[PDB]
């Protein structure tokens, strides 16, 4: 038993086929996302066109359902499929607000429910979710918005967009530099998607391993006692 309820095994395993329908200090979230809001920003049955995506894009934050969120997607795949709209989807995903995390998991369904019949929404949001990742885990900018991007890739982890050893090598850099802004990046990539990876026979035994160099370390490295309460909560979290 992979999932906790049988909503979640339908909300992550339960997608709509589509491929059933036609062949048709800084003012900033990161900088990144600044960076792809400006590109966004900057830009007449394409201006019809434009104007009904635009439209689309600024409800997107409204589909907090299943039903709305699959809705969006027969929406998207059926009137508005170009590759110019494509990067404007992925760029609006991508740019998803610190302070909507409920957004991220209808998100996450959106784009592996596009996947099947256009791939490239996935391949774009993980590059884009990858790099920002890694400057991340170079700097030390507000821990809620990394904690946005490790969630965002938690979500999609479940949904096999990013799949367990892209985000188990996520886990790995992390416990390389196991310092503070780290390992509470660590502990919420493992509260969002720790028991998916857990639970996967693939992926059971890796994860085990670096829960239990976790778990090691929080002893051995004598961190301050907020991150090792932190670290025992992540594990108990995944293997109670």
């Amino acid at each position: 038993g992979i999932w906790e309820d049988e909503d979640a095994r339908n909300f992550y395993e339960n997608l709509i086929d589509l491929k059933a329908f036609v062949p048709a200090t800084l003012e900033l979230g990161d900088e990144a996302e600044d960076l792809t809001k400006k590109l966004l920003d900057e830009q007449s049955t394409g201006s019809h066109l434009k104007l009904i995506v635009d439209a689309f894009l600024q409800q997107l934050p409204n589909c907090v359902n299943r039903d709305l969120i699959d809705k969006a997607a027969m929406d998207f795949c059926m009137n508005m499929n170009t590759k110019a709209n494509r990067k404007k989807l992925v760029r609006a995903l991508f740019i998803v607000p610190r302070q909507r995390l409920d957004l991220l998991p209808f998100y996450a369904r959106l784009v592996a429910t596009l996947h099947p019949c256009m791939s490239d929404v996935a391949e774009d949001l993980c590059s884009m979710l990858r790099g920002d990742f890694r400057f991340h885990v170079r700097k030390k900018i507000n821990i809620e918005t990394k904690n946005k991007t490790v969630r965002f890739i938690g979500e999609l982890t479940k949904f096999k967009m990013f799949t367990k050893n892209d985000t188990l090598h996520c886990l790995k850099m992390l416990l390389s530099d196991f310092s503070h802004h780290h390992i509470e990046m660590a502990c919420t990539l493992l509260e969002t998607c720790g028991r998916f990876l857990f639970r996967s026979p693939e992926s059971h035994l890796r994860t085990s391993v670096l829960l239990e160099q976790m778990m090691r370390k929080k002893q051995a490295m004598h961190l301050d006692a907020r991150y090792v309460t932190m670290v025992e909560n992540a594990y108990y979290y995944c293997n109670p």
